[PDB]
């Protein structure tokens, strides 16, 4: 098999050149292999302070936060609280606009509502304005025909999905996903006492961190360390090991195939491609020109339950952070790459593929 010594060389020889080429200050990596996570840390979390990256350093996950959103939703579905086939309106009777008529919770969850934009406008600062926004939105496409990557879409699915529980989103997440999985250093809002662990992001020489915004916890506001993230990946890769019945089901639902777009399949948060898949196919869908383009979908009805022979992944970025996670259930291997610099997505998947290919 692969030796620990060999794995360390593979990780160092892949990660060290990447950091130098992409000028990334710090990086924390976890490689899941043979039932155990292996940690590798590099560089700095804060240049000014000269603080090294450690397995406790907190990185902004950006869109990888959507995997937590998906699982939390799947768990609510498994509890009988929500259904993906339900009209959005069942959860928001105030959304009276007739354009929402045939739009389901599935569409919000999978960016398939019909043209919801990338971001919730900055002018949207509260509930009543959020209503104004969706109420005046005019869909470019009919529901279930076009996938357009949007925080305005999945962010609303997140808010609405926790409504029947009676709990605010943050408490629903902590109570039903984070605490049971022992993700004690995973935060939507980082306490004052945990702040010294929070790395600084770096853009083009400026120290940066994520700013607030409507539906941020649902779409891009989660921060964690590489330990919690490795254990999160391990729960999603092997949910047979998750004791909570509905949480086990929610994990499955988030890795289920709802739509096919080219060579990939849309889940709830997670995205998948059939394994074996070559690097060039994964890398080519990594591009922003592609990731952000509106594309037609082929519906999978009924949705297909998780398939073990899959490359499941998700990229995430904020102004100062660049993260990526990928695992193959069939092979029980996975990788987590957290970084305090948003470097090119294709570079992320290339390195992840190369090291996983070594296993
Ligand atoms: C998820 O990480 C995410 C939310 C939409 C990040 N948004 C942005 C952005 O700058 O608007 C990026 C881009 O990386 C350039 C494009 C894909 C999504 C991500």
């Amino acid at each position: 098999p692969v030796s620990e010594k060999q794995l360390a060389e593979v990780v160092a020889n892949t990660i060290t050149p990447l950091m130098k080429a992409q000028s990334v200050p710090g990086m924390a990596v976890a490689v899941i292999y043979q039932g155990k996570p292996h940690y590798y840390t590099f560089g700095k979390a804060d240049i000014a302070a000269n603080k090294p990256v450690t397995p406790q350093t907190l990185f902004e996950l950006g869109s990888i936060s959507k995997t937590f959103t998906g699982v939390l939703g799947g768990d609510a579905i498994a509890r009988g609280e929500i259904s993906l086939d339900d009209a959005v309106t069942r959860y928001w009777p105030q959304l009276t606009g007739k354009q929402w008529q045939g739009i389901r919770m599935l569409d919000l969850a999978t960016y398939t509502a019909g043209g919801l934009p990338l971001q919730v406008p900055d002018e949207v600062t509260d509930n009543a304005s959020l209503l104004r926004f969706y109420q005046n939105w005019q869909p470019q496409w009919k529901p279930g025909t076009t996938r357009l990557y949007a925080n305005a879409s999945i962010g609303l699915f997140g808010a609405l999905a926790v409504k029947p529980s009676g709990m605010p989103y943050e408490q629903a997440m902590t109570t039903r996903v984070l605490k049971p999985l022992k993700l004690d250093h995973t935060w939507i809002n980082v306490p004052k006492a945990e702040e010294a662990h929070y790395a600084w992001g770096y853009r083009d020489g400026k120290a940066v961190r994520v700013s607030p915004g409507m539906l941020d916890a649902q779409a891009y506001g989660v921060k964690t360390n590489v330990q919690d993230m490795a254990n999160w990946v391990m729960a999603n890769m092997a949910p047979e090991n998750v004791a909570d019945a509905s949480l086990k089901q929610g994990i499955a639902l988030a890795q289920s195939r709802y739509w096919r777009i080219g060579s990939m399949y849309q889940g709830l948060g997670w995205e998948m491609l059939n394994w074996p898949v070559e690097a060039n196919t994964v890398v080519e869908g990594s591009d922003s020109k592609v990731a952000l383009a509106p594309l037609p979908v082929a519906e999978v009805n009924p949705p297909a339950p998780p398939v073990k022979a899959s490359w499941v992944h998700k990229t995430g970025s904020t102004g100062g952070f660049g993260s990526y996670v990928a695992f193959i259930p069939e092979k029980q291997i996975g990788i987590v790459m957290l970084a305090n610099t948003s470097y090119p997505n294709p570079a992320r998947v290339e390195a992840a593929y190369h090291i996983l290919e070594a296993l």
